Parts: structure tokens; sequence; C-alpha cells
């Protein structure tokens, strides 16, 4: 078992030091290779069963069995004596940097999964490099270092549905007694955009910096992957190199979907554009119902915008379709109109962009329904929220041979590695794994310490619990209840949901029975909680601890268990009796 | 035992029907024992373990094995067929009313623990007298049915709390790009307790009415358990009666201590007078340091208000110290003065309560430090809050004989019962058991099962997750930090911590690095974790659902695991990498990277 295990770790690694904490020697060179600046991977002997034979299972490697260890690509270099002696010449700094490459992992893509692998892997050792460049959308919109998230995803859409939320904050103000006019009182798109592009605008350097303080070398340049070992770099004016790697991750991540008709690359905007934005959209089409499309279309209703989204069929496909119902419901029930079972045919363009006076345009939009009837209205901003797809034939020359899936994403064994043995793909690209921004992070710092510190331990992507950003939040973690159904029959599957009421809402006159929790579980096997899904205020601070209880297989006594914290929205998980099957009323 | 069971539960419960779940006539007593408007516990034996035996068991009571059989209060009143003969000529209503006392239970105390008890008990067929009583305050404040966490607790104590979170969402509004001064803006208290009140109106009327609807007997009564079995009451204008309770349930709850110190109770207030106080309290002292001290003093102070506390010793006693003072120096750095270090000595009134004018009198409050200066400064009114007292001398008879401790709590056994032996307190009495709202609910309701229903499963107490609804919200569940280390040693106790800033609060410019979380694991038992902490917004939130995990026995392999939902505060928890014994600092060194 532990040969295979050493045969992959000391061939992988940068820069590794076997040792014991027990070892004197051990814990002096670790003393020099501080002072030294020089990053190296730590396996600790004495910390680990599988170790008993690898002191003796070192002999095929360096024909010794004496600790410290010090092994640098695979090649070993030596123990106390001769690390102390390519010490006092100032040679370790030259021995260490040695490379049969230019570097030992080169990450393509500088977004949430890229830059969390290679800070890692700089960590133990790794002269990495992150080549991120971002691609100008239709209209000509750019951002810094960061990725997705921090300059067009989660960042400024979280921010601006804050900014959403704080205007139903104001209403409540008054209830509450504070002596102000939620009618005299109106939003600045313009002051809310400069105030999220400027903590994107410091994000993009602190991440630049980041590398800096890591010795991570960051080039903004568009990486196009050559051969198994070679990746093409083109700069900011065409100036074409190629710097070779050991180890590959293909970590480019995902760009907004445009419907093929005519129009919309020309007139409609995606969210890449939405949030850098300059003036306010005014009456939005938003076309989709992705939880993009219905979390933007939420805060721009927020905002005192005029707002529809277009539907073909289902809202949030994917998620539990009783809870889409429920969350397109409070948006209707609040001003977001949606046009239901209907597509676009067509986008036209009434009016330009007025950038002198910064206002939007008007444009026509020409669609059918199901039925066959026609659409046909004006809007001053177009957003396309239908989905987003890999473009990997611009990272990836064919004749490498990454294996692609059905619809253009890298194929990986769950090691994240790729059909070509020292490339790996991580994030939005890897198949079959949940697009998430923590997902990616974590499948990144997990691969660095199996490639550069020889570590086991995989990346779980089950049970992986999402936040929709809604006007009204919903929360959810494990299976929606239909999944839960098809999986373990209906017989199995017993339904615990309730209504609930924030007391924060009661002053301030709101909905009773709006808010709804709901807990899917499997009898037959305790009573498992598959599934927990919320719809109501702060659902991703309400999830997020469950979601650790559910990891370690928590059953429906466990939650009854439990003690509530009153006044909490939360708490009304801990007791939950009203079964879907009993008929009763999960309302107050 | 398996039999011993049994026994405790044909003695016990009201009214309770033993059963199978595939057994057609079983369906139909079951069926008819609805229509009839019957209520009844349900013991299914084709799904417990020991069903067979219980069932043979059964013979001793009955004389038969067979099922379904009916039982009234340890009586075996017959089979199916002998059920059904009694249904359809009308006499099966009288034989569940058929009692030796006039109820099966009187619930003493109509606060978290009584009603929660009271209509769980019900439900099984329990014949059932919830009595409560207010005892009005010094200055004669009163309100209704529901206890101290609906009238003067929790419900008011979040409502007010929430209305000075909206302050600052004020000011954070204008960065998110909003058209106000929100310098300009005030606050109307008048408008506030207008609406907490309409709101504690309708939890009153609401709570009313759940009691008649599952046919429990409200009195609004003062009740004295004169004896084991007789409970004395007075109703509105000392008229006097008594009725009779097989089993007795003591929740009566705490009231707030008072000093002893001159002016106190003639001019000072509690926490139960600053809910309904019809004028702005002014410039505000709070005496105390508890979190009801805090609480009151936040949002006092966010709700524009001139707010001195005046600490004993130490905040928040029984709270992981290094949490209470981030908590202190958060208020402090908003606008908190503290006499820390200090306790009163006399209050004097130097004007009286305007009373026609909505307006507050003017206190002197003489005090003296530590050391000896001596503190002395004016307020418009004074707040103590040192913790609070249980009255159980006006209530228990003291010829029963159930037992009080140093403090003058009931004792009671793990399943909540007190030296006699069919009495039983549940909720702030039954001593040293935590002293919350859901805590008080879990105990009535299981212990109601246990009872009528023939549970077996107790209330777990240990490791409740609590909130301090302080400006800066504070959720905790567990261990705290020095008591970690005080019972498995520091060699043995490893802490991961982070600051942290909400993405919210970036935007809206506030403090970054002032949020703060921490894990108290044990490294033996595999980095269990004992305790956890979190400092910053909607704690409450946050907190509930890891106290899931803790209960289960969560250790930092399985934070580590989870993902995190981003973007959230919580996630904070699920990559937690620096510890204290290491040296390395919390601070978050920027907008990371
Ligand atoms: C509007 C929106 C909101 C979202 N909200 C959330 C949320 O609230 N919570 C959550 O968990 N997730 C959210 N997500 C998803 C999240 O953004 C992704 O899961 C995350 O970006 C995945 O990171 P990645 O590294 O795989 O790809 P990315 O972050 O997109 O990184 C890829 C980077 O590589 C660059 N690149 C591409 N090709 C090359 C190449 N040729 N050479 C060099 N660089 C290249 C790209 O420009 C890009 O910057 C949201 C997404 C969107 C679109
Ligand atoms: C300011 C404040 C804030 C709080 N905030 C929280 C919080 O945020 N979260 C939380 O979990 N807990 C909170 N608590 C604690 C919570 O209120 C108590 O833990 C809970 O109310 C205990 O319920 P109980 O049934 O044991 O006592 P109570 O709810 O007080 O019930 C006692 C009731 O019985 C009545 N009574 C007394 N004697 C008699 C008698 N002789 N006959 C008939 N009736 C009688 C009393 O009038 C009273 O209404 C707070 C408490 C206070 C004071």
């Amino acid at each position: 078992g532990t040969s295979q295990w050493l045969r992959k770790t000391v061939d992988s690694a940068a820069v590794i030091l076997f040792s014991k904490t027990t070892c004197p020697y051990c814990k002096k060179v670790k003393d020099v290779l501080a002072e030294a600046k020089i990053k190296h991977a730590t396996i600790e002997l004495d910390q680990l069963s599988n170790g008993s034979a690898i002191q003796k299972c070192l002999a095929s490697f360096s024909k010794i069995e004496t600790v410290p260890q010090m092994f640098v690509r695979g090649k070993f270099i030596g123990d106390s004596q001769t690390v102390l002696k390519y010490y006092s010449n100032d040679e370790l700094a030259g021995i260490v940097n040695e490379s049969k490459y230019d570097y030992d992992l080169i990450v393509i893509g500088g977004g949430s999964g890229g830059l969390a692998a290679g800070k890692e892997a700089a960590k133990y050792g790794a002269k990495t490099a992150v080549l991120d460049y971002v691609e100008p959308t239709p209209i000509g919109t750019t951002w810094g270092l960061g990725g997705t998230c921090v300059n067009v995803g989660c960042i400024p859409k979280k921010l601006m549905h804050q900014a959403g939320l704080l205007s139903h904050a104001l209403e409540d103000a008054e209830h509450f007694g504070w002596s102000l006019d939620r009618s005299k009182i109106s939003h600045n798109w313009s002051t809310m955009v400069e105030g999220v592009q400027s903590h994107i605008g410091s994000l993009n350097w602190g991440y630049k910096v980041a590398l800096r303080d890591n010795q991570v070398t960051y080039l903004n340049a568009k990486g196009r992957l050559i051969s198994p070992h070679e990746v093409q770099i083109t700069d900011k004016n065409q100036k074409v190199s190629t710097i070779t790697g050991n180890k590959i991750i293909l970590a480019t991540g995902e760009r907004p979907k445009y419907p093929e008709i005519p129009g919309a690359v020309e007139y409609g905007i995606t969210s890449d554009d939405l949030f850098s934005l300059p003036y306010f959209p005014g009456k939005t089409l938003v076309i989709g119902a992705s939880y993009v499309a219905l979390e933007c279309a939420g805060f721009l209703a927020s905002l005192g915008g005029d707002v529809t989204v277009m539907v073909r069929s289902i809202l949030l496909r994917g998620f539990d379709q009783q809870m889409a119902e429920k969350v397109g419901d409070y948006m209707e029930n609040h001003g977001v109109k949606f046009a239901k079972l209907c597509v676009p045919d067509e986008i036209k363009q009434l009016k330009v962009v007025d950038t002198e006076n910064n206002k939007p345009g008007l444009l026509l939009v020409k669609g059918h329904y199901t039925d066959g009837k026609k659409f046909e209205e004006e809007f001053e901003t177009v957003i396309f929220a239908v989905g987003r797809e890999p473009q990997l034939s611009k990272v990836l020359c064919e004749t490498v041979g990454v294996k692609l899936d059905k619809n253009g994403r890298v194929v990986c064994t769950d090691d994240e590695q790729t059909t070509v043995s020292n490339v790996y793909a991580i994030g939005d690209i890897n198949a079959g794994k949940p697009q998430l921004t923590p997902v990616a992070i974590q499948a990144g710092r997990y691969l660095a310490r199996r490639l550069f510190a020889g570590a086991t331990e995989l990346t779980d992507y089950s049970n992986v619990a999402t936040t929709v950003f809604t006007p009204l939040e919903y929360g959810a973690c494990g299976l929606s209840e239909e999944d839960a159904i098809e999986k373990y029959g209906d017989k199995d599957i017993e339904v615990y949901h309730s209504n609930f009421k924030p007391l924060e809402w009661t002053v301030a006159h709101r909905e009773d029975n709006v808010c709804y929790m709901k807990l899917v579980c499997r009898k037959s096997d305790n009573m498992r909680v598959l599934g927990l899904h919320v719809l109501g205020p702060n659902a991703g601070e309400i999830t997020q601890g469950y979601a650790v209880a559910i990891k370690m297989g928590a059953t429906k006594a466990d939650f009854d268990r439990t003690i509530g914290i009153h006044p909490t929205c939360s708490e009304t998980f801990t007791t939950l009796h009203v079964t879907k099957k009993s008929g009763v009323s999960p309302i107050v």
C-alpha cells in the first residue's frame, strides 16, 4: 500500500523533507531552511501509522534509512550534513531552484480555484506560475485578477443584493420608530457601482500582491496548451512565448452563453457587463431562470427598477421545484413580472446608449410563447442569464488530447486528473462537480497538497450547501425532495416541513406563512436527513451550520435533541413536527 | 426492564391505546376515537424492538394479549369490540372524563415551559389546567399570558435590538447608494413601544386561544401548591378555592433581583418595566453585566441614548471571558460608557417622573469604586440587572416538602422529578439547568410525553447554544476556553480561531478585524469540538446549525471536510487553520489574497 504512495509522492514533490518530530537533526534543518527563506513540504513520519515501513523503503531512492531526508523533484539531495554543507556557501538557494522545467506548476486561469491552488503549492516549494487573461465581453468589459466570483460573481452579486435588502430595511425602520420618509428616498445606481467597483478594485490588488508575497510568478497572459508540458502565453501586445511546466492545472472557468438569435450579442448584456455598468439598467428584461437570473432580477427590482424575467419552462432547474416555486412567487408578489413559457426570437435596437448623459437606450424584444402567440415589448436593458459554458477550444490544442465531455468540460478521475497524467482540472470546468467558489478553492487546495506535499485526502463534492440570493434568500443542502423520492422511493421518504415568520417581520407588518423550511428524510435509515431547505432571511447563515451535521450523516432525532436558540429563524428546524403525509398545514 | 416501563406507562397515562400499524381493528378503533373527538396516546408495538414482550406482558392489566387495548388512567377499559360497543351507545366521552382528581395535570406558571408542557400533555388526553398570574412590579407594571420571554424577555428584547440594528443600517444605506443623511434622522421611542406592545398583545391572545383549542383549562389565578395533589387558587378579586391534580408541574419562573440600597425599589426600574415604559428612558444608568444588562444598554445606546453601565467585576460571568471582553470593547468603541470595578450605594430623587408630559425624572446615583473613589452622577432613569431570583416562597406551601437549594430553586432528578414523587418542576426553577426559553419548552414537552405518552427520552441539557444580542451579536455553543483547559489541560486543548469581515461591512466602511470566531478542541479525542464561539452579525443564525453537529460529537476534521457557502459570515468556520499555541495572529491580513 505504502509502496505505491511513496512512489508517486517523491517523484511529484518540488521541495520535500521526510522527518520525525522525535529526531533532533530533523528539527535543526527546519530552522536553517526557514532563515534561508526556503518553502518546503514536511511529512512527519512519527505522526503516521503507514510510516513504520518508510525509512526502510527510502533505501530504494537514496540507499539510506536515516532521517532527515530532503528531496528536490524526485531526486535526493542530502541529510543534516549535506544540507548544512550546501548552506555555508549560499549554495542552498541555487540547489532548490534547480529545475527540469521552467516551473513546477503552471496554473492556467487566475480565478477562485486557480489562485487557491497556486498559493498552496508555493507554500510547499513549487516554483509556481499563475496565468490570467480576461477576454473582453462583446460590448468591451474587462477586469482585474480574481476570476468570476471576485469581479462579476458572488462579490458584486451579494453587495448588490445587500443594497437591495437595505431598501426594505429603510421601509421597516419607520415601523421600529425611526423618523424617515421612505417615499422621499431614492437610490443612486452610479454611487453604488463606485462602491462595488472600488472593493473589487482593491481585491484585484490584494491578489496581485498576495502572489508576489508567495514567490508565485503572476503573468497577465492568455495561456494556450500546446503539449503536455508546454504552455504558450500571449501578452498584452502579441509577444508569444513558451514556458515549460511539470504539473499543469487547468482552471479557466466558464463565460455566459448568449442565445443564438439576432441582435443578442449586439444589444444584449450579460452578467459580466452588469456589475460595472455605468448607468441604471432601467426597464429590464432578464432572459433566463438560473440563480444568476433571479438574483439579478431580484436586486434590480429592489432598487426601484421595472423588471421582467422571461422563462422558457421552469425556474431554477436542478433545484428543488417546490422551493423554486416559492422563490418565484415571493418575487412575483413583489413586482417582478414574469413572462411564463416564453422564448426570445430577436432583439432590435430602438435607441442607442447615451454616454455623454449616462442613460440607457431602448430595445425591442421580439419573441413567441409556447402556444405560438407573439411577444413584443420595449426594454431599456436586456440581460441574458441563460447558462454558462467552458471555452476550452481557446485553451486546448486538440492534439494534446484532454478528454472533454458531452458539453465541452474536462473529464477527470477523482483526483482532478485528466486523461493526460500530468494535467489536472479544477473548478467550474471539471465535469459533474458543483459549480461554486468554495468548491473550486477546496478542490485547488487539496490538489496542491496531494501533488507537492504527499497528501491523500480527496475533495468531497457531495452535499455541498448553496444559497440562492434572491429578494427572499433560499438555502439548500443535500437532495431536493423530488430527487430524494426517485432515489429511495416515495414510501421511504418522510418530509417534515413548516412555515415561519422572523420576529423582525412582525412589527414590520410583513407576510405570515411565506418563510418556509423542510427536512427530507429516509425512515428506513433512521430518518436520515438527506436534504435541508430553507426560504427566509440570512438563509446562507442559517444553512451553513447544518451542512456539517449533514456531512456527518445527521438524522431527524439529532435535530430534535438539539435545542433551539431563541429568537432565531434557524431554530424552527429543531422543533419540526408536521409531516407532509399527515396532510396537516405547515402554517402558524 | 422492558416491563418496568410498561407499569410506569399504564399507571401514569390519562388515555392510552396499545396498537399495531398493520392491524385493521386497530385502524378502526383509531378512526372511531378520532371521530368521537377523543384524544389519546398510541403505542404501535409492531415498531418497538421489544414488541412481542410488551404484548404478552399486557395480560397482567387486561388479561388479554390481543390488539387493540384501551386504558384510561390505569383502568383497562376494553378491546375493539368493547370500545366499539361503547362508541355507538355514545358512552365513550364520559369514560375518558372519569378521573379521581379534578385534572390529570396542574401546571403552575403560564410561561415558556408551562404553556409548552400544558399543550403537550393535553394532546394525549390528559385533563389539563394551566395557572398564570402576573405579579406587578414596584411601579405597578403588568402583562398578559406567555411569561417573561413573551412580555418582558426575548420578544421585546430582540424587537428593540432589531430597532438598534436598523440604526446602523441607515448609516449603511448611504454607502450602498441610497439618498439619506441619517445625520438628521431621529428615533421616536413612543412609536416603537406601540409596535412592540401591539405584537406582545397578539401573542397574549394567541397563546390564550391555543390553550383553549387543546381543551386546557386556563385560569388567570395565583397558585399555591398546598398539598401533594392540592392546589389552592386565588382569582382576580381575592376569592379562594382549591383544585386537585394527579401530577403537578411547577414552572413559576424567576423575577428580577433588586439591590439592598435605599431608593432602588422606589426610583429605579428593572427589565420588566423597560419594555412598556411610555417615555424614552433618557440618560440611562444600567447596573449590572449580565446579558440582559448589556443587551438593554446596547439597543438604548443605538436608539440615541446616553448610556452608562456599572460593572461590579467582570462582563458576562459564566461566558467565555475572551469573548466577553471583545463584546464590551465593541460597545465602548460605539459610545457606551462603563463605570468599571464599581457598585451602587444609594439612589435619590431630584425630579419627579412627569407622567403627563412623557418625560423621565432625574436620579442621583451615589456609588463607590473598588478602591474608594466615590462615584456620583445624575441619570434620567436607572435600570437594575443584577441577576434574577426565584420566588418559590410565594407559590410552594412550605409543608409539602419540595427541596430547594442554596438559591431557592427546585432540586430535581434528570427526569425533572422533585422530592415529592408526583410533583415536577421545569424551566428557570429546575436548579442548575441553562435558563433559556427553548430549554423550558423542550423540558416541558419531553416531560409531558414521558408521563402521558409513555416516551422514555429525557431532555438533554448539555451543549445548549446561546446568543447574547448586543450591538454586535455573540453566539456560543459548549465549553468556554477557560473551561476547556481547566478540565482537560493546556497540552490537550487546541484552539483554532480567526477574525473576519462581513462582505456587507466592506462597502459600508465598517471595522475590519472586529468580528471574531474560534473553535475550542481536544487533541487526544480527535480534535473534538468542545466549544464554538462567534462575535459578529446574525450570530444566532450562524451558531444554531453547528449546535447540531457539536451534539453528534463533531471533530475539526468534520468542519474541514464541509464546504463553505460563499459569501457568508458562517463559512469562516469551515477553513479555520490558525491556532493559538502556534503564535500566528488571528487578524485577517487584508482583502485577503
Ligand atoms: C453572477 C454569478 C454569481 C455567482 N455567485 C456565486 C455565489 O454567490 N456563491 C458561489 O459559491 N459561487 C457563485 N458563482 C460561481 C463562481 O463564480 C464560480 O464557481 C467560480 O468562479 C469558479 O472559479 P474558476 O476558477 O473555476 O473559474 P473562474 O473564477 O472564472 O476563473 C477562470 C479565470 O481564468 C481566466 N482564463 C480563461 N481562459 C484563460 C486562458 N486562456 N489563459 C489565462 N486565463 C484564462 C478567466 O478570465 C477567468 O478569470 C457565481 C457565478 C456568477 C457568474
Ligand atoms: C430581558 C430578558 C431577555 C431574555 N432573552 C432570552 C433570549 O433571547 N433567548 C432565550 O432563550 N431566553 C431569554 N430569556 C430567558 C427566558 O425569558 C426564560 O428562560 C424563560 O422565560 C423561562 O421560562 P419559564 O417557564 O421557566 O419561566 P416564565 O416564562 O417566567 O414563566 C413564569 C410565569 O408564571 C407566572 N407565575 C409565577 N408564579 C405563579 C403562581 N403562583 N401561579 C400562577 N402563575 C405564576 C409568572 O407571572 C410568569 O408569567 C430572557 C429573559 C429576560 C428577562
